[PDB]
DNA sequence: GGCCGCTCAATTGGTCGTAGACAGCTCTAGCACCGCTTAAACGCACGTACGCGCTGTCCCCCGCGTTTTAACCGCCAAGGGGATTACTCCCTAGTCTCCAGGCACGTGTCAGATATATACATCCTGTGCATGTAC
């Protein structure tokens, strides 16, 4: 989360950085799964094929 | 040229025996559950202390009503990739057998890490204040 904050041009850890920590690593992502993060949002995903040619 | 006469190879009908698998025992034995304790801690009833959640009027970017269009929806017919089903042989799944060995449980007694009485102390939570990060 602190690396996600520092990479995304910030320093104060907030729920978005926790969602970025959880969803970039498959073993956090399977451990938490269907649980939800207050104002963490969803990990960036403009879907393939819908991304224009 | 046609139909029925004697024989014997043929479906179609009731008791014997078994085996699965409950059903109800048919007890019976044992181990939990019930009984009637002795007892004390959590819950209620009770009030008390108070944020906290309802309910009042302000005010802007958001909600919502109409504009063309262009790419997406979905149709229609082509068209060729490929799934089903035809059929027989082949082989390994089923089945039960049985061994002999491992190891799950039984079950015995010993003993050590745990609960807990109570005695310490330092750990880390509410409030305040200093000041800098995301907007």
């Amino acid at each position: 989360a602190g690396n996600a904050a520092r990479d995304n041009k910030k320093t104060r850890i907030i729920p978005r950085h926790l969602q970025l920590a959880i969803r970039n690593d498959e073993e956090l992502n399977k451990l938490l799964g269907r649980v939800t993060i207050a104002q963490g949002g969803v990990l960036p995903n403009i879907q393939a094929v819908l991304l224009p040619k």
